[PDB]
């Protein structure tokens, strides 16, 4: 029931270092696979991970033959079989290295990124899904929960913004002012989830999206992702 | 049946004067109730309604152990049994004192501002709704009718523009063109309703999310707000 | 079946040289229906039929008597009894008399402007779609779908900004990216789509909601539809 | 030395009522001329001013051969001499519903300042079209959000914050201002600048 | 006195067919250089114009060795001998198409108006990343968004409304034009501004 | 010649373990003095800064009897005798998260430019409320959306692309400074300012 197909990916050259990261490329599409490597402590980054995260990123950004990113998580977790995508950050640290430059690079790189929620998506994770330009997320196991605990400043999570322009100021206000813990099919509705899909067919979906935009021009989609970003079609 | 659990409350001091609005902050949390007065005229706000109005949530904007404000409308009717939160203003009157400043007053203060839909929400009720940071709405007598009767310029009902952040441009287009009553179940669809509750729970649920609120760090929240407001996380 | 209702309508003086476009004015109401008459091509629109386009939207712009138009398709097709609203514009174009001056003026014309989509809405004919004030759409056989071979610029599709303030960034990302065809309930539960209407029914539907549009007060309608582009109530 | 040309305007028809608004048409422009007609205050609005400024405004709004709005204070005071465009405050309209029919309406509109604009006087003057100033009289005082788009956030929030006094000149400068104008001739090139508009009209 | 230097110019491969545009490759520089060519008639653009003005925008924008596009318009008129930067409008695709890839090409545009801007070419200045414009001989005349945030509101409202015609100068105080040159030399001094863009590079 | 009066200040209590900046509190005013302290490094900053910073900022921000905080740098250099606001990055929060509670802190940030502002010492500038510079040592530079809604989108285009150094007074021309004082005078322009702002709260 894994959503990831190994057989259908190739390590990318040259990051024989990573540690907290997977960094690997389809055997045919252009699309790269993106994902957290710590499932034992439920995909959760410290600053080693959110390093090799960043520099992953910035490759898939700089490479010619790369269109689209799935950026997950991998898993399950041998201790208690449990799914995350990434539980975010340290959530006592009030008592790139920033995940600020992550979201930043997601945002804004000229290639579509689209996250794979397979599990948990909270804290740092739950904005770095709100960040990435489509979700898609596993029917029975995604959860998201908007928290603030990994954040070293005290005035609250990051990307309010994004979310307010994807389901709305209302249910946005809710979902960082309570903190709650949403389905796939919840967040779906007040849309933040484009698509909820069986947890097995999760990278499988994930493929067939990034096809379908990777068959289109890419000049069209750089310049629409450009225009999304500035609230202004230029026209 | 009745949301309104008396014994749970107690009057706030200092407002012995009051006619039009009731205000108390609950026993234990650190929540304030605010309330239109004139359930026998559906809670039609006058002049002196308006003025009661900011009086009261100035307090609540003022007092340190005040958390979360709950805004509803008292009820039943004692005439036809009809609920109301508050059906707007004076609807003859094109042939704080003005409710543009409570809109303003709720909208910026540093504290978040539930509003409890008991009943019709029309008119001038209908955009303080909007207006209000999270809405929680009664299954059975929740009515939503965006008018401009009570308004005495010719250019149209208040907050057209918050209603668009949280329905968007096509829904929020409909909502005032068309002017139809819609329930708590269709506005929460749209995106201006954050959950639908049985009338009689109405309170019971509006304090549970409170205290979920109650229950983060207060400087995260106000920072949060504002951030909303600003339409700008100043990340 | 037909959703026009011929002896509901009559021609619009002053227009007898129309060969791409029907223009009528209801017998009772202040409403007007312009819509593509290319059922044979599905609706697609030459340049001839933008310039028509344009100067009967125009027309119904500064017609004093008219205070809202319908915009819709004539059909079916006689060879396969297809149905379209409008199915855009050349579709091998790469290898007012530009659809963006249609674009513009029914965004801006100080008049409501609902599209009733009885088919195909495809590229041009999408967008179209998505930049009037409201959408209603024939449950059976409207199909939405957003593509760029339309196109003369390699830089996509047009009305991102407008589509995103309806359905949210990650909806709009997905209409865009991937070029997926869409139902009537599909694009009204994501937030693009005012309500969905049996077939036979859409016209009728449309003269009901023309209707309580035109008995609001003009001053207001059009003052909200200023401020609604504005993004700001100015208040 | 007053702006005010007696000889270019006539009373409206129908506004004999008014009691803190006056209310001119051009004898010969498309140009209106509305004003605050409490100068013993300062022009300071009580609410009946309101009501009577937006009765007012939506009358030259559905004014089919009107094309501008000249928006301006009646002056000096009979009290202490002083200059006022509008002091701000001193009822069935919100001021704040005047500024939004003045941002919309499909005139232009033209703020005068005459002298002090303060508190909501400012921002009456704000949110106008365009503005020219007195440049002996014309005094700004705010005692935001619109402002900084004409002005930049920085020299927004130092007139909010500071709540300092400027001169038209120093306005203009900063972007607020289109033109500074000698008292005296404030209408007449008022007057130059509609007839600008109107003929590209 | 003529902007333009030959010897700094080489034409781009396979452009031979254009018409309406000149494209030249700075002979040492990461510089291309786009102007309308059609001075006998004020460069006006007609839709094959626009056409044209793409189709070479958009090679610029895939040239990986380009960082900087100077927009322009030759001169003068052979017909008047007047100095125009583009007048507006005199066909698959639309100016606002034009505009938009302006605006989002990862490589800077400095349009250089060298004479008259007006209309639509008044439009395709004020979308350029920065404007260097001719002391002598630039003018500027609209006959709104994105002008406003370039000069604040009330400006962008008196240039709209009114229909002046405006100098470099006046527009550099305004804040449209980021710097005046004298005529002779506003390519010289736009490739000294793109030398310094392509070496942050 | 320095701009620091040690008499007008008082360290602020619990704060002696601060390493690479200072915080006091003024004798008299409900203002703050909050300063980058590493001028031998050009007062960059590293994550240890950041994080002293936010700490500092999040007290000031706490204060009830504190109205105005003043932004500044130490200097001069004992390496080479240069002055610097803040050159920019040379580790729990990050300088965005510092730019955020600048931002929307509820009491006024003017930040004082003694010296050099470049990089992310040039993007803390230009959040802060009000910027009031050297005239004789302020330099900023930049090594883009809120730069814009202070000079307008073609100055702040030039500013980040080309990357020259500006003057006090070029930036208070474009807009970003408020005001320019004389060195030895910057924060006592600043307090004055601040004071001020103190009584109109």
């Amino acid at each position: 029931d894994n959503p990831f197909d190994a057989k259908a990916w190739r390590l990318v050259d040259g990051f024989d270092d990573l540690t907290d990261i997977t960094y690997h490329r389809h055997v045919d599409d252009a699309t790269v696979r993106v994902a957290f490597n710590r499932p034992e402590v439920r995909n959760a980054f410290r600053p080693h991970t959110v390093d090799e995260l960043y520099r992953v990123l910035d490759h898939a950004r700089m490479s010619p033959d790369v269109g689209v990113v799935l950026l997950t998580g991998n898993g399950p977790s041998p201790k208690d079989g449990g799914w995350a995508f990434c539980s975010g950050g340290d959530q006592r640290i009030r008592g790139r290295l920033h995940i600020l430059e992550v979201q930043r690079l997601i945002r804004f790189m000229p290639k579509v990124v689209i996250c794979l929620v397979n599990g948990w998506a909270a804290g740092g994770g739950h904005s770095l899904h709100v960040v990435c330009d489509l979700t898609l997320a596993s029917r029975e196991y995604a959860r998201f929960k908007q928290t603030d605990a990994d954040v070293g400043s005290f005035d609250g999570g990051y990307g309010s913004a994004y979310l307010a322009r994807q389901v709305g100021q209302k249910f946005a206000r809710e979902i960082f002012f309570l903190g709650r813990t949403y389905t796939a099919e919840q967040m779906h509705q007040m849309g933040a989830v484009n698509a909820v899909a069986e947890h097995a067919e999760l990278e499988t979906v994930g493929l067939q999206w990034a096809a379908e935009i990777n068959a289109k021009s890419p000049q069209a989609q750089r310049m629409l992702k450009f225009a999304f970003n500035l609230l202004d079609d230029g026209l």
